Formats: structure tokens, sequence, C-alpha cells
């Protein structure tokens, strides 16, 4: 037992480890999506910067959970990081949509995790989730919903002009 | 009676009080429109900022009349600020059309306030309107006209691409 | 149903919309209170500047709730903004006492909007309330508590001298 | 007849010349009032600085009318500047009440000089009055109204303490 540990239940330790892997997973989805738009037959340079920025942000989230695990006396346990479901992401509107489906599963995971932290009476783990992850997911999800909408209204994906002008008037 | 009152007819005092409610009403409409474009199925961020600017200007027109009422020795008498007509504004073109209708209705009320003040041989009240309101209405009305014309000519509302480009390139 | 809505109960949607009305009503009371100390027969410049600031900060309180509704996928429905209880607030001490009542009123709504968010297991909404409204009302209520206490111990409202000196020294 | 005179009635010529006298008389009252608070047995430094400013701004009010007469082709005819009603204005509150009377007096003349310019269809003279004298008197009369109200609610003139504190805090 760790000398710094206090009020940190074993089940939150495991649920922090699991959230670490999901956050790494998401960073790797975003990496995958980013270099898809770097492709010379997709070629939406700001879609690329976007998802690459998100990718780095998501690994930033994973490192913040690993720091916390150590602050609370928990022990990190890492697992394989599954390859993304896709190798090709089809179009910009399509890519925005999987990102939105992705942040809503990261969100469901945090929400279930905050729920556990409430049952196990850990207010420090609860504020940690609240400050650094909860509004962040709410913002992310609102952002991606805005993008999907403008893309649909412009004419994407059957219009390449739509994804071209969006690629630069919104993500530039 | 007020120690400062002078050539300030009670009809004026009442019409100023009504004008204050009209400006507050307008401000409330513009607030409702502003946040209609904030929402995730609309996502026209500069329409939302345009109208939030108009909401704050109208609120500031109201407060100016309240200063004047107290300036001339009248007494402020606030009414309920009634709920705007629409909760959903359909589109950017349509929001712009309602805004035109509104500033033109505010102008007509503002013009009636002026006919009154002439009838009452109140010259200070006349110059107050001339300086701080009449040209404002003429300018506001002209601007929304321009905006209507351009939106129709770009193919709105049936073009989703028109409102989006109009958002980037006229309101940003 | 909205593409960003996740874990955002119908009940909470309605409660926010209501808190929006309330924050708008409070901005109006303060507006009404503000221009009463501008009267030539009351003449408290700093009391007036005080409530105009409070009024404007209550408007921002409402716009922030309007933003949140759209972030969470909820749907703004506005309401008549009913006129404030008074058109004549008697004295600076009476006016401050009304605000103390008014702010404890809004505290009430928020605490119940929070219990409701506890009931519906919405931690994001909860910390949103925790971070942006709760300590503000605790501060706002303590600020007015101090003001009311000072005016009483000075001789207000019988001493008009008390209110003149408060106006320059605590609000200048 | 003057080479620049155009649409400038004999009647208006005479009315301006009269308003010139009046503005000069008001500068003299204020002058007289000013050096009464300099007395070693009254001793209100800021009351004194107050009326000396008002006196000087009334002189500029007269010189501006002198300028206008020559712009319009009219012909200045000056008059005795009669001595002010008092040589002893009793107290700061009484002095402020006299100014409120005096400024409502000049408001009177201007409003009638304006009706006259309406009667003679002289829009230039009208807007000249609108722009440079009307809102100044509305401001001047509201300023003194506030001052009178504050001194009364403080205890003036019975409390010499009231007038000492007004002198530093509203006029310093
Ligand atoms: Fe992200
Ligand atoms: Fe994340
Ligand atoms: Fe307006
Ligand atoms: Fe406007
Ligand atoms: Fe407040
Ligand atoms: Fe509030
Ligand atoms: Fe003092
Ligand atoms: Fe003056
Ligand atoms: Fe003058």
């Amino acid at each position: 037992t760790s000398q710094v540990r206090q009020n940190y239940h074993q089940d939150s330790e495991a649920a922090i480890n699991r959230q670490i892997n999901l956050e790494l997973y998401a960073s790797y989805v975003y990496l995958s999506m980013s270099y898809y738009f770097d492709r010379d037959d997709v070629a939406l340079k700001n879609f690329a910067k976007y998802f690459l920025h998100q990718s780095h942000e998501e690994r930033e989230h994973a490192e913040k959970l690993m720091k916390l695990q150590n602050q609370r006396g928990g022990r990190i346990f890492l697992q394989d990081i599954k390859k993304p479901d896709c190798d090709d992401w089809e179009s910009g509107l399509n890519a925005m949509e999987c990102a939105l489906h992705l942040e809503k599963n990261v969100n469901q995971s945090l929400l279930e995790l905050h729920k556990l932290a409430t049952f196990k009476n850990d207010p420090h783990l609860c504020d940690f989730i609240e400050t650094h992850y909860l509004n962040e997911q709410v913002k992310a999800i609102k952002e991606l919903g805005d993008h999907v909408t403008n893309l649909r209204k412009m004419g994407a994906p059957e219009s390449g002009l739509a994804e071209y002008l969006f690629d630069k008037h919104t993500l530039g």
C-alpha cells in the first residue's frame, strides 16, 4: 500500500487505468484522421492541422490522468492501443462525424467514471473530472456538431467545393 | 412636481416611457435571434455575434431614454418586456428580414414621438431625437436592406452555401 | 433530438430556461433601481452607477445560461420579462434591502436547479453551477449584507446625510 | 442691409441682441455669487470655484451669440448689464436655488427665441439654438437640481456641516 494513498478506492484505480487507454486510443484515431487529409488525393491541409492538434490535445489528456494516478497512490497499468476502426475516412463531413461519435464515447466513459467516483465517495477525483474533462468534452462535442452542420448545409460530401471552402474559412 | 421640469409635456413623458419599452423589446428580440444562431443545428457564429451586438446597442438606446426622462423631470414607468414573436427564426435571410421589419417599426414609433414633440413645441426633445436616433434608424435600416439584398442574390435561404459564405465575408 | 445532447434531461432543459428568465428579471429590477437614483429628487450618482453595474452583470449571467443551453443540446424558450415590483424604491437603504432579497431569491433558484441536477446525475451542469453562479451569489449576498449594515449603523434612511456619505465613500 | 444677410428677420436680430444681454447678466450673477463664497465669513473654496466656472462659461455663451449675429448679417447692440439681485446669497443651498431659477430663466428666453425662429422660418438659427444652448440648459438645470436636492437631504442650510461636506465631496 502506497504511503500517499487515502480515499482512493481500488475500483477507481482500475477505472483511471481504463480511461488512460481510451484517451490514448482517441489521440490515435485523431492522428489517423489527420494524415488522411495530408493525402495528395484528399488534400485538405487545415482538416489535417485540426485533427493533428486534437491528437496532441488527447495525449495531453492521457498524461494528465497518469499524473493523477500517481498523485493518488494508484499504479499505472498500460494496455495495447487498438488501431482505429478505419484506414480511410471518406470525406471531411464524414471525418467530423466519427470525431463527434468519438468524443461522445469519451464523454460516456468520463460520466460513468464520475459516477463511480460519487459512489466511492471520492470528491477529489470528482472535481478532477469536473474541472479538466467535463466541460472540455462538452465544448469539444459542441464544436464538432457545429462543423458537421456547416458541412451538411454547404453541400458536403457530394460537393467538393463545400469541403474546400470550409477547409479554409473555418479551420484556417 | 419636479424642480427641473420645463416645457416637458405629460404626453411626451408618456411616449418616452413607451419608447423605452420598445427599445428594451428590440434588445430582447436581438438577444433571441443572436442565440438562435449559436445552436448546433444552425452554427452561424457571426450572425450570432452580429445580433448580440444589436441586442447590446438597443439596450443602450433604452438606457439613454431613461437618462433623458430623468433629465427633463419625467418619471420612468417600466412595463413588462414582451416575449419575442418567434422562438425559431428559420434562417439567416429570415432573421435579417425580421430585423429590418423591427428597425422600421422602431423608426415609425420614433418618428411619431417626433411629430408629438413638435406639436408640444418642445425643441430640445426634437433635437434629442434628431441627434441620437433618427439617423441611427436610417442607417440601421439601410444596412439590413443591403444584407437582405445580398442574401437573396446569393441564393438564400435555399442555398446553404450562401448563408455560410455571407457569415464569413460580410459579418466577419 | 439534438446531435450534441448527451445526458441532458428534459427537466434540466426546462429549469435552465426558467433561470434565464429569472436572471433577465433581476437585470431589469437593477435597471429600474439604477435610474431611480438618477432622479433629480434623489440624486445619488454612485448608487446609480452601482446598480447599473449589477444590472449589466446580471445580463451576462443570463447570456451565459443561454450559451449553456445550446452547448448541451437544449433549446432556449424565452419568456415575458415582468416589470420590477417597484417604480419607487424610497431610499438607498430600502433599495439595498430589496437587492439582498432579490439575490437570495436567485440563490434559491440556483440551489434548487442544482439539487435537480444532482437528482438527474448531471455532473457537468453541476460544476457549471458550482463554478459560475454559486460563489458569485455568496459574494453578491455578502456584499449587500455589508452595505445594508453600514447604512443602518449610520442613520439611514432618516439621515439623508448618511446616504450622501455612503454614496461617496463606499461606492466611489 | 448686409451683403451676407439672407433670411434673417429684423425680429430675430433684436431677440439675439437681447439674449446677449441676458447671457452677460447671468455671467455677472455667477460672478457675484462666486466671490461671496470667497468671503472670510462664508469660506467655501469649491462653491466659489464652481460659480466662477459657471460665470466664465456664461460669458462664452454670450460671445458665441455675438459671433452668430455677425455671421447672419445682424448688428450687435449691447445694453447695460444690470447688477445681480443680491449682494448676499445667505448660504450655499440658497445660492444653488437662485441659479436653478436663473438657468430656468435663460431656458425660458431661449425656448421663446426658438419659437420666434420657428415663426420666422429660420432653420439655421433653430439648429444653432438646438445644438449649442438647449441641451446645455437641460444639463445645467439637471446639475443644479441634483445639487439642491443633495444639500436639502443633508441638513442644509441649518447644518453648516452639510455645506462643508458638500463643498469637498461634490465640488472637489
Ligand atoms: Fe479534442
Ligand atoms: Fe479527451
Ligand atoms: Fe433603437
Ligand atoms: Fe440598431
Ligand atoms: Fe450580482
Ligand atoms: Fe445572477
Ligand atoms: Fe467625509
Ligand atoms: Fe451654465
Ligand atoms: Fe447660458
